[PDB]
């Protein structure tokens, strides 16, 4: 299936095309082959935009 990611720390946004998130918040992934910056969409607002790696977690 598929892997979803939770954020492990708040983000704000500081470009179009970033997302702000709040600690706690998940993921799909949409794209992860373009950097450490990753497409995702989220499962709380369901906007999609970038995120950075770093900040997100698989959930087992």
């Amino acid at each position: 299936g598929v892997t979803l990611f939770v954020a492990l720390y708040d983000y704000e946004a500081r470009t179009e095309d970033d997302l702000s998130f709040h600690k706690g918040e998940k993921f799909q992934i949409v794209n992860n082959t373009e950097g450490d910056w990753w497409l995702a969409h989220s499962l709380t607002t369901g906007e999609t935009g970038y995120i950075p790696s770093n900040y997100v977690a698989p959930v087992d």
